[PDB]
């Protein structure tokens, strides 16, 4: 089973899941084993704190059951790491709002704009009308690229002149979405980390201004982070979550990176639903995150 996701996770499986099998083969459970496993979890970008929790719980579980052979730790690890991901398995539901507003936050270069387009096309295939807001207002090339994409896909894009107030652009986009019976409004935002506190104030202003039109907006504050950036994804998530409060995460570029284990650090550190994982270039390769599929793909040795 899960042959496709196993292929997407091939490089990550070298260290996690089925990658554990060679580590445990023929070994006893002792402090040396747990030191080796800790090292491998850290190399896989699971993170110092999440790795410490896993090791602590495995040690107690192995001792409680008086396990002898390292091979038995495999199933315990599958349970511990599977529970981490199951706690953030909650798909995004965009139904029933006029419009449902998604505020897309994150730094530049991690897949935010790509994810906006994939989400927009997915919602359209579901029968929904979509509109985009070009709220990254000081990056003229990025605004223009979003407008070009919208024109190519017959999806309206609300934009103002270079340097416009992002909260004003997004307010106008909500007004336009309401006026034109739009089902989903996806708002792009700036992603410059230079002087990060200014960006966070910009995002908080966007959120405050939305409430004049709909106290429920934004219905989703979605972070986009890039698994190939390792623990940078975790520090980005902490920055945005402490600043504005996330309600969902998209983790991109899981295909081909050996750093996919960062998903456990993101899940455990914040407890925010992971809505989507990116595993390729097609629209359909932005996949709703399913924790069981993910853990089975990672830990299975068959194909
Ligand atoms: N291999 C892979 N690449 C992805 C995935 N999602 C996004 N990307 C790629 O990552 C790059 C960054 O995409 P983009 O959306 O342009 O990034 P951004 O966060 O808006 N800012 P910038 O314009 O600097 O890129 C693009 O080349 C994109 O095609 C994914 O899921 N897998
Ligand atoms: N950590
Ligand atoms: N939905
Ligand atoms: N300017
Ligand atoms: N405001
Ligand atoms: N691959």
């Amino acid at each position: 089973g899960f042959a496709r996701l196993k292929r997407s996770l091939l490089k990550t499986k070298e260290n996690l899941g089925s990658g554990f099998i060679s580590l445990f083969r023929g070994k006893k459970i002792d402090d040396d084993l747990f030191e080796e496993l800790e090292e491998q979890l850290l190399i896989a970008d699971v993170g110092v704190e999440t790795t410490r929790k896993i090791i602590t719980n495995l040690t107690e579980g192995a001792s409680r059951k008086q396990l002898r052979d390292a091979e038995a730790l495999y199933g315990l690890l599958k349970e511990e790491m599977g529970e981490i991901l199951a706690k953030v398995d909650e798909p995004l539901n965009v139904e029933g709002k006029a419009p449902f507003v998604i505020l897309m936050v994150g730094v530049n270069g991690v897949g935010k704009t790509t994810t906006i387009g994939k989400l927009a096309r997915q919602f359209e295939q579901q029968g929904k009308s979509v509109m985009l807001a070009a709220g990254d207002t000081f990056r003229a090339a990025a605004v223009e690229q979003l407008q070009v994409w919208g024109q190519r896909n017959n999806i309206p894009v609300i934009a103002q002149h270079t340097g416009a107030d992002s909260a004003s652009v997004i307010f106008d986009a909500i007004q336009a979405a309401k006026a034109r019976n739009i089902d989903v409004l996806i708002a792009d935002t700036a992603g410059r980390l230079q002087n990060k506190s200014h960006l966070m104030e910009e995002l908080k202003k966007i959120v405050r201004v939305m409430k004049k039109l709909d106290v429920e907006a934004p219905h989703e504050v979605m972070l986009t982070i890039d698994a190939s950036t390792g623990q940078n994804a975790v520090s980005q998530a902490k920055l945005f979550h402490e600043a504005v409060g996330l309600t969902g995460i998209t983790l991109t570029k899981l295909d081909g990176t050996a750093k996919g284990g960062v998903i456990f650090s993101v899940a455990d550190q914040f407890g925010i639903p992971i809505r989507y994982i990116g595993v390729g270039e097609r629209i359909e390769d932005l996949r709703p995150f399913k924790a069981d599929d993910f853990i089975e793909a990672l830990f299975a040795r068959e194909d």
